[PDB]
């Protein structure tokens, strides 16, 4: 093991100050991703973001958001152990295979929308949903995860360009429109050679309708891509959209409700008692949502 | 057909354009050749392109890459221009760290001269950047993963205030950011996302590096002014003290384009010897034709 209970396999990501590795959890054999962050090289604002991201990750339990399994904290280095999504970016998928058929777009978008709406009902807004945030797992389910500015402005809501507040759940709404447009068209509704060009198109809010797009779909684009932030619907309302629910007639997309906590699984508890864990430390680690090695093992056992 | 150049390596690939290094056959001079597939461009790209060509024909400054020839076909546009073999300033900076103020100053005088020169022609650059500053073999400035990488940190604040984004005063803001990078080797305004980048730009406050002179910091304050209409012209900023340290005989002044010489007899006679007529030499130069005749004449001048 290189850290806690994980053998680090290969580097799947490199950053100025952070590093993502593939890893094997030794007890369970399960594959995980390990985000290895060097906190010594982080400025004040980045630490604020990192600590915010950690708080948020600990709280999100949703089939389409990558799951957090462990946080290992040292003075210099933070390790985030999380679900690996092996299918890569949706970005890269559309580049490879072109636009999705509306049918396929729909299956991925219901997951995306559910996941984001799940955040909004916890008063978490993402604020910069982009291409790279959308990952696929082995079954092509959505998992929501040169510099920060690469492929960013095309997802920005008009308010950014107007001096207005950029903080409500309605900013995610805008981005979801751009996301929807990318799924079905394989390109961006708002693009330019530079910022000035990009901004004129965004503040204008008009996008090309591709000739093959359905009116249902285009109607649903209209519900995200509204210039006035305060005139944008909640995702809870957009969930009821006709296009969203084609082929889901007994099955309207509805706000996700998370399973009730299972912190007393006799099967997994007893397995860990074997390996030499105390019953009390298990429950405490789970109830207190400790994201220590105990909880990791318990989650990973599932 | 570009039979008058021998194509050597590719220096750069884009989606619908490539840059090749080439040898101009008659003179042996090395050039950059941008080969643009026009059939793959949309309307606004073509506008930008025709604009770029019109701008480049008119610019003649030793710190702006010279245009030597343009070759038009229905499907393809060929821009034969000056090759700057030193790479980008951005690159050099990451390799060497900041420039000492003495060196930054030599570079920045070139940069300011070049941009101010544009401004006297009512050409505004509108997105000056790291990318856009190249170096020749002697380390002289030559003014030349998507289009949004690195762009926002150079955006002037009006971009974010819904205010117009077309003055020479936009370039002034950019020049300030450029100065700051030369002398510090990092950006004055940065962030992990658009929102954060924007808050910084709009507050307009930047970290003063400990090693920076007060002369330099005063120069920065003349560029980095929030209110667009309160920014000096480059012509005024040229008188700045920091700008003129060690140039006391030699105050930086608006560049004066040299008088047109299309009758150089050395070059004319030499070209006659190569088999050009005196007739076409006259027409091409007086006519500013940017054809093969003019490319040779221009190229013989190095």
């Amino acid at each position: 093991p290189h850290i806690g209970n994980y053998r680090l396999l290969k580097t799947i990501g490199k950053g100025n100050f952070a590093k993502v590795k593939l890893a094997r959890h030794i007890l369970t054999g399960k594959e995980v991703a390990v985000k290895i962050i060097d906190k010594t090289q982080l400025n004040s604002s980045s630490l604020q973001k990192l600590f915010r991201e950690v708080r948020i990750m600990k709280v999100l339990n949703h089939p389409n958001i990558v799951k957090l399994f462990e946080v290992i904290e040292t003075e210099k280095t933070l390790y985030l152990v999380m679900e690996y999504a092996s299918g890569g970016e949706v970005f890269d998928y559309l580049v490879a295979h072109g636009r999705m058929k509306e049918k396929e777009a729909r299956a991925k978008f219901r997951q995306i929308v559910s996941a984001v709406q799940y955040c909004h009902q916890k008063f978490i807004v993402h604020r910069d949903l982009k291409a790279e945030n959308l990952l696929l797992d082995a079954d092509m389910n959505i998992k929501i995860a040169l510099d920060a500015f690469c492929g960013a402005p095309p997802y920005a809501a008009p308010e950014l360009f107007q001096g207005k507040k950029y903080d409500g759940p309605e900013v995610d709404v805008w981005s979801l429109g751009v996301i929807l447009y990318t799924l079905v068209s394989g390109s961006l509704p708002f693009d330019g050679q530079n910022l000035k060009e990009l901004r004129e198109r965004v503040l204008r809010g008009k996008y090309r309708i591709p000739f093959y797009m359905s009116t249902d779909c285009e109607n649903l684009l209209k519900k995200f891509l509204i210039l006035n932030p305060s005139k944008r619907g909640t995702l809870e309302q957009i969930m009821k959209d006709r296009w969203m629910n084609v082929g889901h007639e007994d099955d309207e997309l509805k706000p996700y409700v998370e399973p009730l906590p299972d912190y007393k699984d006799p099967r997994r508890t007893e397995l860990m008692v074997s390996m030499g864990y105390t019953r009390e430390e298990i429950q405490d680690s789970l109830v207190g949502q400790r994201y220590n090695e105990v909880m990791a093992t318990y989650l990973l056992l599932g």
